[PDB]
């Protein structure tokens, strides 16, 4: 049983707090794991909440460019749009060819949060809200070089190459922005019950939980 593109999960976080990642309605873009919401034998209520799809490394170069532009030149500024299109398309085209296929060890993913459809992403040049030394995690529907993760193994059963396993722990490991994904104690002032979700060195392990495959 192997971990596919395209395969919907939820991810289990073991640490100094447990509980699935999961969000805080369509507009709030901070992500939380909630402990006492339910565990990996007593999931929460709300589950279609924790659900993401694995997908894999969107081009984001020429995106960037054209976001950036900023500038005067409407002929530039038309040539970069242009582009940021081409690149939008290669990545519709060739993540549908990677559609089914199983995900190794060191590969870099994206995670799509199926409810609000934006992608769990590390903000590089942002501290996280209340963790201080952890940088931001947040969704974003776009998603960008922030949004790319290698999936490394937690454990030794299996390494770098190895087809993941679904039930395997693994690390979120941010591909440049950052460090792996953390499931911290710092609970928020405004909700429970609630605990945020940055980037920062951690022994935070998180559970890869198959809820459909790709196909459907």
């Amino acid at each position: 049983s192997f971990l596919h593109i395209g395969d919907i999960c939820s991810l289990y976080a073991e640490g100094s707090t447990n509980g699935f990642i999961s969000t805080l309605g369509l507009v709030d873009d901070r992500c939380v794991v909630q402990p006492e919401a339910g565990d990996l034998n007593n999931p929460p209520k709300k589950f279609r909440d924790c659900l993401f799809k694995l997908c894999p490394m969107n081009r984001y170069s020429a995106q960037k460019q054209f976001w950036k532009a900023s500038t005067t030149d409407a002929v530039l500024l038309n040539k970069l749009h242009h582009a940021a299109d081409l690149e939008k398309k290669q990545n519709e085209t060739e993540n549908r060819k990677l559609l089914g296929t199983v995900i190794q060890y060191g590969n870099v993913i994206q995670l799509l949060h199926l409810k609000s459809n934006k992608y769990l992403t590390v903000n590089k040049r942002l501290p996280a809200l209340l963790e201080k030394n952890a940088m931001r995690v947040t969704l974003d529907e776009a998603g960008n070089e922030g949004s790319w993760f290698y999936i490394q193994p937690f454990y030794k059963l299996r390494s770098i190459g190895d087809s993941v396993v679904i039930g395997d722990k693994v690390v979120l490991n941010p591909v440049n922005a950052g460090q792996p994904l953390h499931a911290s104690s710092h609970q928020l002032v405004d909700n429970p019950g609630c605990n945020e979700v940055n980037s920062v060195n951690c022994n935070t392990s998180w559970k890869i939980v198959l809820f459909l495959e790709h196909h459907h």
